[PDB]
């Protein structure tokens, strides 16, 4: 339809049909089971945008809506959300291993105070893990991390990642300080997403 810009309606059913319930940018609603047990479709306001994900795992799975959708209800079992302002940005990792091991031999764990702790896992498929978000201008974070190899169970890093707004770009930025492991590589693959590598399993 044609709602307030800083609104999403859900609705109970597809197409935005039925009454529909109204949330408010700066709205964080958690449901016990996921959120087609409530809802099928979603309009969003012109200034809105919705981050989902999952709060009962720590996969990482997550969609963002930025306009409304008729159809939401095959979307995983996410279960959690945040109405966020349209410039808002889903900071998203993929992570993969350079070092010839198997899949998800390796594993980063990104303990995201925000979104809630996200293990991921290396070479495992396309999906990002939803690691933070961060408001256009917003404050910097801190987050720890941590990269282990899973089948020997020896830690290969243990360190942390710096995300800035960068103002320039209206973007944001992964800065490679003295905590980001020398064994992780990061590469931009959006305005907020990022590959991160791992180039040498070699511990620290």
């Amino acid at each position: 339809p044609s709602v307030d810009p800083t609104k999403v309606i859900f609705y109970q059913k597809k197409n935005f049909e039925g009454s529909g319930d109204t949330y408010a940018v700066g709205q964080d609603v958690s449901v016990p089971g996921s959120l087609n047990d409530k809802y099928f479709s979603v309009a969003v306001g012109a200034s809105a945008k919705v981050i989902a994900w999952q709060h009962y795992n720590e996969t990482g799975h997550y969609r963002e809506w930025t306009t409304s959708q008729a159809d939401i209800s095959d979307i995983g079992g996410l279960s959690r959300f945040r109405v966020v302002d349209d410039d808002t940005r889903a900071i998203s990792f993929l992570f993969k291993d350079a070092t010839g091991g198997a899949d998800k031999q390796y594993s980063l764990k990104v303990d995201a105070r925000d979104v809630g702790t996200v293990m991921l896992y290396s070479n495992d498929g396309d999906e990002y893990g939803l690691v933070g978000i961060m408001p256009e201008g917003g404050p910097p974070v801190t987050t720890a991390v941590y990269v282990r190899d899973e089948h020997s169970g020896v830690y290969i890093a243990v360190g942390s990642v710096y995300f800035e707004w960068n103002k320039d770009n209206g973007e944001v930025d992964v800065v490679e300080n003295e905590h980001w492991p020398k064994q992780l590589k990061s590469k931009r693959t959006g305005k907020s997403s990022f590959e991160v590598t791992l180039v040498d399993n070699k511990p620290s």
